[PDB]
């Protein structure tokens, strides 16, 4: 038998198919299983609140037509070029910006048939997904991305889509994120659709983001924490009044206000108030304490500048040195430890 | 009865639809009844004046042709592959840049057709359109933003738009804008065109939109309150000529400069002067007084630097001194709760 | 008769009618009036050296062809699909940057064909335009943008594009631009073009466009100017030597660095120097002289630093300050008005 | 005779002119002459490497077919409508990226034919090409851009490309580039290409650009100037040690390292050292040098702070001072004018 | 013979050609050779993690039709307008963004056909290719890119590809990298794919880049140890207590930490610490040790300020002061040094 005449005759003009009409016609739903292959993930931004992911779509469904059982192998690889005749199901996503093809030297397609009638359909398509990310706690946080599959144009008569069984959702070896670690867990679920004009089939697939806290912790915890020691050891040895001594609080409060405003540049903006903001708002009130204590020991010093006098408003001015240097180290230390064990365990609970 | 046959003779050769001609020719004006959902929102800018928006576009009219009455159901759910067939009203919006359609793995289209021949035709379309916001009042703002449906081609005896008196704009629920607060209000009315060629119809459908004033409290408000305060006590206990007691006045000019500057960057250029100007500007006004009153008490000073005159001159220094005390937080507090019931008050009338 | 008959012998296989053949072959050129209605005007950016703006075409022409004389009225509204056959007439803009098309749910276009022959069409098309602005006076100045249109393959011969007598440019009601406001006035003049395969037509269209001041008024002459009145009285009280007396002067001369810095940022780079550059540039000059006169009476203060020459040298010091105090006012005064008088009168002659 | 039946006899059905077939098959190489015309120029960006032009391609070559002899006239304008009808050479950019064409309102191409056969083809593309700018001398300098012309798919028995002995290269009048000067030299010469495919021909295009100082004059080298006058003169009357005197240099070193770091902002990184950097460095020793003799007349001070060993001290100071002030101005002036006329003497020679 | 007849004999209706059907069914897999030129290469940034690439593809298989053995020549260059009659392998990268073709005046293809039946398909492509980049060592590194050419849609039964033993990979003479100098080594290995589907053939290549460190050193090496030499003589004659003094100190600190924020720009967020940290933060630590060996100095002075007293805290002073002389140029060099030699070996390693 040759291939061409066999080829013409499954899907062209003396076969009575016709791809304008679905198969099992009058009768129960197409069921259609899809199985999905992540080749790519990242690129994912705060700003515009949406990731990048390179698919690789595969569905499954049955027809009672193209049933051939002429040939003595079980399948065939056909050409990708008369797909247009076999019919296709619809399928879009919901929170899909873009979703072009790629066309590089032939276009990306694969067909299969069985024996039974069983077909194999197989689409590379890039996706620009928009994820809601909260982000409540900067430094630290789970983001979920969601991605949805649904039907534009059937009701629930019709192409009811299910999940596969076995390896619903694989990812190729060797795959990473610069900002972020995958969580192979991968929850998936189905939420239908109610609208108006009818009932609609959706399946949903569930991706957790962890971030990761070294880039966070280098760029900004290591030089403020820097910048609270130095301002501590500077007034701890800093000596009654001296022009001099003015300039290191106000180098630091300088430098403080500009890393503060360079932390709050990539995030977008947000009503709610980040943990990065909390801690920017301690250390810009250690820094604003350092002021005051000096402009409360100059006017100590003002009010001594008699010798009866003078004895105790000396005394109170270095009281209130020794008493500085005792309190300073340890509120921050009791704040610090306090501010990671709390954010230590609501990520645990998360 | 087979499905191809009745397929064909609806819309094909032996019909004598031509897809040319509207339908109801020389009668009375085709009446279309257009539903808007809103499948997403946001992406607004302020310079590029425009929004982004994901429509679900549904629009119906009757046709006399295309009445079947012979299946024993009431509609048919046919293919979006031969809507070129069937004729379509013509549809563009005004104040639009771009709006592509969306063709992932299938074309996004819907058809539907009763007994009677009421037909149903759906689209999905991303539209940037143009909103042309007025920042007169910067950090409190209602903006509305225009949607306008209108016909190209067809004058008023024909393809008359009409809205729909039930469910006219539906929203996705859980929807949210990171900036915004949409209200569900929604008001539609309809304006006509006039033009040269002739008059066309026109729908017009309005959102109001309400900003969030917490990021900007934060970022402005909150820091610039607290370099006011720490002028205020700086000077408070500054006493009589040092040139350490300069440093603390140097700090605050440059720093509330470069904040001034940093304020006045998102924003395009407009000729009228928002609100955060006017608090940038008696912000600056607090800071150049701080220097004032310090050359003032220095002049005293110079002229005391003979023991009758320097009782006077050392009292008059002290006395600018208390008055300057008394004199700064006072008018401060008059003015910024004057400033703040004026506008809650103006957004309360808008 | 029926549309459909009627409509295939007006342009199809039983008409003689071939589509690539002028109509009044070997004849009169064809003369064409152009009617422009600008939707929308704006996005104009200084570096890009171009504007964005969506018009809608309108070309009229005669044909001695499709001149019905059966129906009993006197115009038709067809279809937009059926265009490709009509004729149309070349049409290119010579200062063109991309310019797509528009095609939301169905192409825009507009078909009219009157009972002698006159037809009307109508195009939709966004244009990015190139204008070569000139930058000679930035704060106020008036700029021209060109449009032309014209005939890409045809010679004088054939084509001939004419204006329309009445109503050449509409504008549409309620159009703003942010930063400029448009002039009624939109002279109209017409430029053949000579090249060496032939002469061809075109049309020219002129807009003025008149930038406002408001915005640059605020953001750069209202702070440059406090700093200069700051500086000045810092200096008028200023005694003696004193380091704290420098800081009035340094805060200034970092300040005033960095806003001349700020300030040619948004400008692209051009060999001639702008209005703002001189502006800039006497005021630098003020500063650095600030700095001088310092030195002036620093030296007098060292040659003084014996009884019988204090006198005379604490006396020349002082008279070097109230010449300062008389000078400083006075001749900033006569020259900032001079500035703007010799500005306004430049204005009203352009 | 009908235009008509002529028109589809030249390169019809009834014609055996296949598209598919080189003219002169078996025969001597198809010989093309091909003008430019530049309709605009510019837009070119150092970090993109690659600038943008609207070029007017035009390319004639002879055919044996098509030689009608049967109207009485020399030339016909024909429709761009057939020309796919027509054979067409292949023609690519060897430095090319995009290259799209222009479509507005109808496709920008122009067909004639003559009574012998000779062809002219005009179409509109604008092209980004890549020019490998060398940055060795950066405020000024000369680059050469280069336009390639090649046949990807014939060898050199077929399709030789010459250019054109009269008026090879025409641009466009009042055409002005904001940054450079166009050389009106255009030197033309070919290069063939080897491959081991085979040897394909390609012809050349050489444009030189001269780039305007005025705006580096300006922007960088006066405020540098007038920075190291001020530096020199504070110095000049600087008396003995004292705290305001430091604060005359520290300006100087922040602003001239910020201005450094700004310089070196819009050009992309290269491993060899510009002119530029060359004169940042050089300011930047003296400003370095600055400090130097200050620590050095210090030090001087120190020593002296008994009456036999002051004399000596207080002059070697006062040395050191009159020493530093006669050689400041001198080195600078040998210096710069050194710098300025090699620099002169190069471009000369270039 | 006309050429025109013997042309659709090859591949037309009278051939039995089926252009869905692969050469050599029920047969061993076709065996395709690749061989690729390197047209251009840059455009690589460290964001995006990705390159820029214009290639020539070039791919031969033997077909057992399409064998003519009529004319008596070997090979013909055939028209690229029939390509898509012929058989094409299909053929995609994995590691693909984009990938469009070029279409300047005419598609770019090749097509030839010799005597025994070997063809020859060259295409022209422009590929963004994703390079997963590690940055352990920042200012030097080997970068390793990969490209990778594999087979959708066919088995191992089919389709094999092979690479070419002689000239697989060339490159274009006199091509350059602004940042990277490409090695002549190109090693070539392949690595077939495994899926649930099958398992899939492919072929990888990999270009071996290194960086030049001229502009790295220029850009932050050089400043930064001027700015460490400045501050070591600062201090070095620094005397005893004065507000002057601290002057120096305070420059370096500003000025060296607005070059380590701005060092860390241009490079994307990573979890690990980069080399060029390493030498911000050991800077960082020489300048924090300046003010704190001054603090030390002036406790000693504040104890000081009875006469036997006075010699020991002088002398302990004097003596802080020569062993920060002899220890401070000491172990920054025996470290910068190590660092030196020990990024040395490990890029001798690599
Ligand atoms: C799809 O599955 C459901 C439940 O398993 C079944 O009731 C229905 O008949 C199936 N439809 C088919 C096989 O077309
Ligand atoms: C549309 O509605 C108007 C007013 O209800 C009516 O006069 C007109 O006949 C309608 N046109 C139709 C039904 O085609
Ligand atoms: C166009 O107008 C000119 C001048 O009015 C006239 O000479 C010419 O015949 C006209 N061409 C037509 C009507 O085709
Ligand atoms: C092209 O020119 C060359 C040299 O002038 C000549 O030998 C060749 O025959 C020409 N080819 C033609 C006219 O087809
Ligand atoms: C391809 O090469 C392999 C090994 O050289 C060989 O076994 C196979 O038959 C070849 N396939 C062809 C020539 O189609």
């Amino acid at each position: 038998m040759p291939p061409s005449e066999f080829l013409d005759k499954l899907m062209g003009k003396v076969s009575g198919y016709d791809a304008r009409i679905r198969p099992n016609f009058k009768g129960p739903p197409v069921n259609v299983t899809c199985n999905i292959f992540i080749n790519s993930f990242g690129s994912i931004a705060e700003t515009t609140m949406d990731y990048r992911v390179n698919i690789f779509l595969r569905q499954q469904w049955n027809d009672p037509r193209l049933a051939y059982s002429e040939y003595p192998d079980d399948s065939l690889d056909l050409d990708p070029s008369m797909l247009d005749s076999i019919w296709k199901p619809d399928l879009f996503f919901a929170n899909e910006k873009g979703a072009n093809f790629h066309e590089v030297t032939t276009d990306n397609k694969l067909l299969r048939i069985s024996k039974n009638g069983n077909v194999l359909y197989s689409i590379r398509i890039t996706l620009v997904l928009a994820c809601p990310m909260d982000l409540k706690n900067f430094p630290m946080d789970v983001q979920t991305c969601i991605m949805q599959l649904e039907s534009f144009g059937y009701t629930m008569n019709d192409l009811i889509f299910e999940w596969d069984e076995k390896g619903a959702v694989q990812v190729a070896d060797g795959l990473t994120l610069p900002q972020f670690i995958l969580k192979e867990e991968k929850d998936l679920r189905y939420c239908t659709k109610h609208y108006n004009t009818g009932k609609f089939t959706c399946i949903e697939a569930r991706f957790h983001l962890e971030r990761q806290m070294g880039y966070y912790l280098i760029q900004m915890y290591i030089p403020s924490l820097l910048i609270v020691i130095l301002s501590w050891v500077s007034f701890w040895i800093n000596m009654d009044a001296a022009p001099a001594r003015v300039g290191l609080g106000i180098t630091t409060v300088l430098t403080m206000t500009t890393q503060s405003s360079g932390s709050r540049a990539s995030l977008p903006k947000v009503s709610y108030v980040k943990a990065i903001d909390i801690w920017m708002a301690v250390c810009l009130l250690f820094v604003f304490s350092a002021l005051l204590e000096y402009a409360a020991v100059n006017f100590i010093a003002r009010q001594h500048k008699v010798e009866e006098m003078r004895k105790l408003f000396i005394s109170r001015a270095k009281r209130i040195d020794t008493v500085s240097r005792v309190a300073f180290p340890l509120v921050f230390l009791i704040f610090n430890i306090f501010y990671w064990i709390t954010y230590k365990i609501i990520r645990s609970e998360d």
